[PDB]
């Protein structure tokens, strides 16, 4: 009887209380258990296995393509096209991308993430930049000159084990990542030539080379050791709670431009388990979340930002000046490539680039090594493929 829906995290306390308040208006009765994010994977897998779990999952955007092959969700194309708050027109373009498999759709984008310039305005300022950095030029000009200003003291920040960074830049170049034929082409000059341009800003000592040990607060407040970072919309709340010292100090941009400034696309989707026994209340309850007012309230209890549309003519959002810059940046965003085994192919990017910023490998070379890798990595599918 009850609808059973998983959420992934810790806890799921604002998700509750929205489900309180969906039983109230429907007369439907939910049950939200809670997913360790450790377990969500072999739990989604058992459920599938046993063909017997939740009625909604939360899905994260980068699980869609693995959990749809192996059968997981429900094919429900037929079912948003004719709904109110479903419909794939009402969500921004590459949130519906993750949903969307060999024509059908497998879900509803629930929240959506992607990755912006945070500058230190009046740093900036310093350097002679009046506005954030606009191109790949003037963020190497701007980082350069802001690493000057001290022994210890940088410009911009390369996270080393940001999945999405190397792959956002590479697209800017107009690499494509991977061609028609599926064949990887992280060896080819778009992606090459974006990697030595990453690199440049390690050799030029403007993006910290090892870890400095400093939370958000205190890179990027006081003195603003790392002036300059990319990171999600998490990072406003964060900044404005543990970095008061900088209020009017700061503000977020979209990416800056080379051949285009796409970011990533990332969040989650909300989608019905395969073999559900309640497949109209499910619907039911993923409406409502795709209800603008209800995600604009999600927003408020949680900073996740709406991948309805909609919910953006909201004034907590168009006249935010640190979430319009979100809003704009989800216009054009592109998720990662919608495959399985993408976090593997993140990962050995993730060593490459340390075997040249650490290690000094020659770019070009060492991209050979990892275009092999993810070459080798396809073939025989160890993980992730159904
Ligand atoms: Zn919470
Ligand atoms: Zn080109
Ligand atoms: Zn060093
Ligand atoms: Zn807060
Ligand atoms: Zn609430
Ligand atoms: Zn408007
Ligand atoms: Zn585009
Ligand atoms: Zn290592
Ligand atoms: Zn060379
Ligand atoms: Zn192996
Ligand atoms: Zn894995
Ligand atoms: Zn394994
Ligand atoms: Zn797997
Ligand atoms: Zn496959
Ligand atoms: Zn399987």
């Amino acid at each position: 009887k009850v609808l059973n829906v998983w959420a992934m995290g810790d806890e799921a306390k604002s998700l509750k209380e929205l489900a309180q308040k969906f039983t109230k208006d429907t007369g439907i009765e939910v049950k939200v258990q809670v997913i360790p994010w450790a377990n969500a994977h072999d739990k989604l897998l058992t459920a599938v296995a046993s063909k017997s779990g939740p009625d909604v999952v939360q899905m994260g955007t980068t699980w869609m393509p693995e959990f749809v092959e192996a059968g997981a969700l429900l094919d429900i194309t037929k079912d948003v096209e004719k709904s109110k708050n479903m419909n794939s027109d009402l969500f921004f373009p590459g949130s519906v991308k993750t949903t969307q498999f060999d024509g059908k759709t497998y879900g509803v984008p629930w929240y959506a993430e992607t990755r912006v310039l945070f500058y230190r305005t009046d740093l900036l300022k310093k350097v002679g930049y009046n506005e954030a950095p606009k191109t790949w030029d003037e963020l190497s000009d701007a980082a350069l000159k802001l690493s000057k200003r001290g022994k210890d003291m940088y410009g911009f920040a390369i996270d080393p084990n940001e999945q999405t960074t190397g792959f956002i830049f590479g697209r800017q170049n107009g690499s494509p990542l991977f061609d028609k034929d599926g064949t990887p082409v992280f060896n080819k000059k778009p992606f090459v030539d974006t990697v030595t341009y990453l690199d440049s800003f390690i050799k030029n000592g403007s993006a910290p080379d090892t870890d400095l040990g400093l939370d958000a607060s205190q890179s990027f407040g006081g003195d603003g050791i790392v002036p300059m970072f990319m990171s999600g919309p998490w990072m406003v709340n964060t900044l404005k709670d543990t970095a008061p010292d900088i209020d009017g100090k700061w503000a977020t941009a979209v990416l800056p431009k080379k051949e285009n400034n796409e970011s990533s696309l990332g969040g989650a989707n909300l989608s019905i388990f395969k073999y559900s026994n309640k497949k109209d209340d499910a619907l039911k309850f993923m409406d409502y979340m795709s209800q603008p007012d209800v995600q604009l309230s999600w927003l408020k209890d949680t900073n996740s930002m709406p991948a309805r549309m909609d919910a953006w003519e909201d004034d907590m959002l168009k006249n935010d000046p640190y979430y319009k810059v979100f809003g704009e940046q989800m216009k054009t965003a592109e998720p990662m490539p919608l495959i399985p085994q993408f976090e593997e192919i993140a990962q050995l990017y993730g060593k490459s680039w340390e075997q040249i910023y650490r290690g000094g490998a020659d770019v070009q070379t060492q991209m050979d090594t990892f275009n092999d890798q993810v070459e080798a990595l396809l073939k025989k599918l160890e993980h992730h493929h159904h």
